[PDB]
């Protein structure tokens, strides 16, 4: 019994990915195969890691033995230029079929066979624990192979795992012989309450490229071969399968290397043959630089007996260049005015993970110490997020999604420079091309839309909110909407952004609003205020509030005329700055922003509300390239997107949002493709539907509108979900977010990783406002009050999180249930529906209360 | 049709268009155009920008229908940055097709349920068999054929739009938006033709350096010859939008709508208010690639058949000299032969610029004489495909022809002046998907390879001249990869016994197929050479078998006493005695039919062992890479030469059956998913295949030689052919269908065997198979061309000879010869050992059915 939806291995875009939050990540595929190898600092999706491979030896008493790769077999293309190489072990026998069960960050691999005794099946994970960055950025995995024995004699099994380092490649030159610019090690190694296989490489210890991994257990029943042969030609692997097919154990390579000397292709032209044999360290020094070891655990299975065969894999790439290196922020585009640190900093900046771990066996030695809390905290994870009363659609959406937070998008910083003083600094890309990381800086008007580190690991929200106020943002209110300072060097010369600049305001928001840290907030004011003044002075140019002209956003042009996108933001950001404002006491600001907000309300419903839907007033839409006009633009609401999730209610009239809302479904939602025109990028084809960005129904399409107006975009889908949700619209929620995951459902495209400018993309996070908004969760720190309203009527169960503790809730006959998990909470009130459930409710891990609602 | 339907589905099938020597571009199942590789290197997977066809449907009194000319796609769609916007995968396509290949000549039917016409491609790019140049055109024709089938009439505008390929540069300052050179398009009408004639700034001599062209013969042209160059994609839209309305086009009056960078593409260091910039200089601040559009357009009547027919053409007439491969390195040359790349200079060209040196002169050539050109090529695939081998047999020779029109191959104009002025063939052993595999026209591989030996004789001689006249020493030691072509030094490793053989063996089956004793005479001091090293240098115990430490094809070295070299040897011996005998040669006749009788005693005497034939060593693990009793595929390489070559069997027949058979019954394996191999993989799951070896009586080596557990097409076809010359046709024909089944399109493409590389030479083994099932024997000399066909009964085959080349029917009472290009003067035809005419000459055109009694 599985509750998630079987994979079948035949979907060869499926990878679940294993690692933490900034630790890089190798995946697993529908077959059971490790792939994505992307532990380095880069993405690197198709990155084939040699010799790397789990495999079986089932030897039952009195029965031919099997052996076999703990691998489906292939499908699809096989047409590889070269054939599938040697080191990739293509033609070792495999498995009939397998089934892959996710529910991130747990995943089930449960393989069938007609030929193998034994069943197997792979549980694996890196752990997650909701408020703990650390815990959630453990630089490992389990691997937890379950063997059964379904037959009627006793079955000898070894699971073995046998693996290369991934560290040292270069680019062609005299330091990369054999395309590695260090000799790898591998040893036997009992350490720490584990025992495994550690590697390492002669790299230099701040070499961006310097990294180690090991492969461990905390299972006494072994047999290894440490290092395998390592030859001109592929003796090692041969010699490992020998080894392993004729008895089920390992030994110990008594040869590192059979070669002699180099001979005939591989002979030196400038060498006298008949020179004698070199020593065997002198002839390694001519060899491949790549090292394997295998770690093979070994269990005799009675009829009917089940046992767990449990690795770790683990590894350590401390060292990032410091700077972006991406293809934005050049040298010819930074602007001077605050001094470069570059020069004075050094070359490399830490990852925060590599503080806690020195490299990779530190990493495995406490994910196998600490392994009952941490796999126990990650257990309770996924049965709130994945048991509870959500369609499994939503709580697909919203935990699959995770992935994108704890995937090579994203980093930690150690401590990258003196300006924001010591300690770890959130960071990331926007998305991860499959080699290189796509759109630096920390975006704003893309992060803008991300939810889910807010929630699960808000101190990294935090973190970064502090590098655009105290670094980002100049003396009128100007923020950049791409963060270079961060390393210390110049900023970047392009200016703001109105839904990056108003977006990270709303941001401050929300993270102050989860955490209730004054403090926090006061470091950060006077430029935040600044941000938001800077708004109405610079961006409203015919006195009427609402902001008008060109305008930089996300869809990488400007809008001008007057439209709802900018304005409907802006409306946000000054509610959400009156609460901010008067909190503080800054009660002249509170009071200006209340009334200015007042009169960009009127304004909006005044000029931009056609009666059905808001939208752009312009003399011309084709005066300018990139408009929409009378277009339906499906982010027309972003603004109370935001405003529904911080606590802030309807911005405008309900009846008027309610009416945009369905507009936006009505006339944007596509269920087929077929007959849809784009010359733009493809994200969503075919008989897939989608959310498209703008539809003119009404015509009045320009003849060259906004240039992704035609596409799909799953963060914008998400954030129009959730706004649905929090309207009533429950049934057109459901749609679009069945809609969009359909198109990642493994079919065409991977559960794990939702695409726009890159793989694992940074606005899919918009997806963990689901939670939010079905569940109707208001945390407020400052007030020590926690709500519910559920879209849906009746029973009810979701995960939630506070700043201080995450549980579950649980709403139904009657009652309310809070279960806490990890943390604590201490209430002032708990409402439900907008009554009082309870007062004074204080909870610590592992506790439970259950409140009898008022007849 | 008579080829079979592979699915839009299939996405590994490409159909390659281009020739011999020419680079290519290839056709999807969807009729995607795919595999853009013109310049002088392979590229598959490379994505033209915007170049594509489209459709405007306009039914009189009905609403109008714009597609493109594609199914629609299927599988991953997961992109890492979505389908881009040059990919133009959101314009609406037809919802399927089926792809007929019968290369050189493809169909593809679209099927869409809406679309008010009906479509279907039909391409190729000629094929004339013993005419390398007429086959060597670097233009492909593209006809589209739209049927109305309503009751209405349709106003139908079928466009192709395209950009050129030349210019890419690594990022840099010498490569702003990724190009070195910026390109141009313009509407030309001159030599016949009109279109689109796309060129490049780059210098006259850059590698890089080339042209493209689409042209019609059609007058009902509408034309947007430049598209719109912007920041963001505004061409592509103004495209659509100019297509979707009317189905016409016109030119842009604006070339770009940018007037200064602005916004993200501002320059920092921008004068805010500097003088306007004309349109001139804001294109030099934009992106370097260049698109245009042809329309043919024509109104259909109810039930009206209309063809709608493009040429695409190109020309990269600049390669750099040198291999530039992984192998043959600068620092991997021994010194004794003069280095003339100084004094020769930095570039070599492709023999085709000399008849075209741009693309609108091949595609003024393809448009001039395309009756005749796609007459012949017509008639190649009739005799080819339409005749009585079984479809399998037929598809494994034709479908492998594609692999000598490859990037695996080229011909060089006049490389060295020590070869004499003239077209050089020289060859890879494959393409890997963005460069060469393994250069050197090296020739333990294309021993193996037959298709150009009778289709482009000419090709493989002017490599015969190569290996003999520049890669051979004094002693007789010849290279097995060639670097001397480009006047470069030799490679520095040493002779292949199965290349220097094999090599001496292709001399004899290149002389007897033209029948040329100066071209002969010319190669024989080294040729000689090369046979007697053999005796001397490689048999260390003296007894006639050599032994000892070999290299081969497995890329090791056998020791002991085994059959491949063997074999292989006797082989060469008696083509060698035929040769010495004709030349007036008489010592070395003698010495070498002696040697060749001791040979062939000494292998049946030591290396048959009663069911085949085996490696004799001490110890099967002193040394790795060893076989021992194990059953080796190739352990009558030497006989399929032999067959080939006119030399009937070298060992007894029953011995030679015997042998066959145990490879067969060992190495043929029907399934694979229990194989257990730690090598590389052109077979695996629920395939079948010919395994490289086997031991079905135990003695496997722990470490046996590197590729033992592989699966090679070009030794399935090899032995196949074999087979068939000894009459196991059924054995020959599930060989062959269960390597065929491998590359049926559910995983393979049916014009790609793999194995180091695409397109891979060995594969061109399979011609054998046609020669093998005809039992044609064609030797020149003696002007004496017979047919000894496998299977009895009626039949029908494609045949050449050097003159002529045609199709020979075969009946109870009767022969008929038809001659399709070329000429035929035949002392003698015999069928089944019998004379059935004699002083037998026909001329292109012409049929004779001549009486058997
Ligand atoms: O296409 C890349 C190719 O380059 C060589 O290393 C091959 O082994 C490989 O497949
Ligand atoms: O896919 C669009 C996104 O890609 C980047 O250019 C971003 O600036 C933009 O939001
Ligand atoms: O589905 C019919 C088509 O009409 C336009 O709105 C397109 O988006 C749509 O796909
Ligand atoms: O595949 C890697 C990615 O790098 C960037 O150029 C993207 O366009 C591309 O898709
Ligand atoms: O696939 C084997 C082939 O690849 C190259 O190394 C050739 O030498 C060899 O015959
Ligand atoms: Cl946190
Ligand atoms: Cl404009
Ligand atoms: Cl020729
Ligand atoms: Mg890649
Ligand atoms: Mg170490
Ligand atoms: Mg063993
Ligand atoms: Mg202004
Ligand atoms: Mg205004
Ligand atoms: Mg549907
Ligand atoms: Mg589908
Ligand atoms: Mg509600
Ligand atoms: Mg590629
Ligand atoms: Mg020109
Ligand atoms: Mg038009
Ligand atoms: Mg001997
Ligand atoms: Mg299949
Ligand atoms: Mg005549
Ligand atoms: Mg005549």
């Amino acid at each position: 019994s599985r509750r998630a939806r079987r994979i079948p291995h035949t979907a060869e875009s499926v990878a679940f990915p294993l690692g933490g939050i900034g630790t890089g990540n190798v995946s697993l595929g529908a077959r059971g195969e490790l792939r994505d190898w992307e532990f380095e600092n880069l993405p690197d999706k198709g990155r084939l890691n040699p010799r790397s491979f789990f495999a079986i030896h089932a030897a039952p008493q009195g029965g031919p033995s099997a052996t076999r790769v703990l691998e489906a077999r292939s499908s699809g293309r096989h047409d590889r230029d070269a054939g599938y190489g040697f080191d990739e072990l293509a033609g070792l026998p495999r498995l009939d079929s397998a089934g892959l069960h996710g529910e991130y960050p747990v995943v089930d691999i449960d393989f069938t066979d007609a030929t193998l005794p034994v069943t197997v099946s792979l549980h694996a994970f890196t752990p997650l624990v909701p408020l703990d960055a650390d815990a959630s950025g453990i630089p490992a995995a389990v691997l937890r192979y379950r063997v059964v024995n379904p037959g009627d004699a006793p079955v000898t099994v070894t699971v073995v795992g046998s693996m290369s380092h991934t560290a040292g490649r270069g680019a062609p030159g005299p330091d990369a012989p054999w395309g590695m610019r260090g000799t790898q090690s591998v040893r036997w190694r009992e350490s720490d309450g584990i025992r495994g296989l550690d590697f390492d490489i002669d790299l230099d210890h701040d070499d961006p490229g310097y990294g180690t991994m090991s492969l461990t257990t905390t299972d006494s029943s072994t047999t290894v071969k440490p290092q395998w042969v390592t030859s001109y030609w592929p003796d090692g692997a041969r010699l490992f399968w020998n080894d392993l097919a004729d008895d089920g154990l390992l030994a110990p390579e008594a040869r590192l290397t059979l070669e002699d000397k180099p001979r005939g292709l591989f002979a030196e032209r400038d060498a006298d043959p008949d020179a004698p044999a070199l020593t065997e360290e002198q002839m390694l020094a001519k060899l491949p630089r790549v090292r394997t070891g295998s770690l093979g655990i070994v269990h005799t299975l009675a009829p009917g007996e089940e046992r767990d065969f449990e690795f770790v894999l683990a590894w350590s790439f401390p060292n990032r260049r410091r700077g972006w290196h991406g293809h934005i922020i050049f040298d010819d585009a930074l602007e001077d005015g605050a001094p470069d640190l570059r020069d004075e900093l050094g070359p490399i900046v830490r990852n925060h993970y590599a503080v806690r771990w020195p490299d990779a066996w530190a990493a495995a030695a406490q994910l196998h110490r600490d392994l009952p809390a941490l796999e126990g905290a990650t257990d309770a994870f996924v049965e709130e997020l994945y048991g509870g009363s959500l369609d499994p659609v939503l709580a697909d959406a919203v935990g699959a999604n995770i992935a994108a937070l704890r995937s090579t998008t994203c980093f930690v910083l150690e401590s990258p420079t003196p300006e924001l003083g010591d300690g770890p600094v959130f960071a990331a890309w926007e998305g991860s091309f499959d080699h290189g990381g796509s759109c630096e800086g920390t975006c704003t008007h893309v992060w803008s839309y991300a939810q889910t580190a807010a929630w699960l690991f808000p101190g990294l929200e935090r973190s970064a909110r502090r590098a655009e106020y105290l670094l980002e943002t100049d003396e009128s209110g100007a923020q950049k909407f791409r963060g270079n300072r961060i390393f210390g060097a110049p900023r970047w010369f392009i200016g703001p952004a109105v839904d990056g600049q108003l977006g990270t305001f709303l941001r401050l928001h929300r993270e102050w609003r989860f955490c209730g840290d004054d403090e926090f907030l006061r470091e950060l004011w006077p430029a935040a205020a600044r941000t938001l003044d800077y708004a109405a002075r610079e961006w409203d140019h015919d006195g009427d509030g609402l902001l008008d002209g060109e305008m930089h956003n996300t869809y990488d042009i400007e809008f001008h005329g007057v439209e709802p996108l900018s304005n409907i933001i802006h409306l946000a950001a000054l509610r959400a700055g009156v609460r901010m404002a008067g909190h503080l006491g800054d009660t002249a600001r509170a009071q200006e922003w209340a009334l200015r907000a007042d009169h960009v309300a009127a304004a909006i419903e005044g000029v931009l509300w056609n009666g059905e839907y808001y939208r752009q007033v312009i003399d011309d839409v084709d005066a300018h390239r990139y408009q929409y006009g009378d277009g339906v633009l499906s982010d027309q609401l972003l603004g109370q997107f935001h405003a529904f999730l911080g606590g802030l209610g309807y911005l405008l009239p309900e009846a008027h949002v309610r009416s945009a809302l369905d507009a936006i479904v009505q006339h944007n939602h596509r269920g087929d493709l077929r007959d849809h025109e784009s010359t733009q990028r493809v994200y969503a084809l075919n008989d897939e539907g989608g959310l498209l960005l703008a539809s003119w129904p009404e015509g009045g399409r320009p003849a060259l509108p906004f240039v992704y107006a035609d596409e799909v975009w799953t963060g914008i889908e998400h954030q129009v979900a959730v706004s649905l949700l929090f309207a009533g619209r429950y049934d057109d929620a459901l749609r679009i977010e069945r809609t969009l995951r359909a198109r990642y459902d493994g079919a065409h495209r991977s559960p794990w990783n939702e695409i726009e400018c890159g793989n694992h993309y940074a606005r899919s996070l918009a997806s963990w406002g689901l939670l939010i908004g079905a569940s109707g969760a208001q945390w407020d720190a400052g007030a020590r009050t926690l709500s519910f309203d559920p879209v849906l009527p009746g029973d009810a169960r979701f995960l939630f999180t506070t700043a201080t503790g995450w549980g579950g809730v649980e709403i139904g006959d009657d009652v309310i249930t809070l279960r806490l998990h990890g943390g604590a909470l201490d209430l002032d009130e708990l409402r439900l529906r907008g009554e009082v459930a309870g007062r004074g409710i204080h909870l610590d891990a592992g506790e439970t209360r259950t409140l009898t609602l008022t007849l």
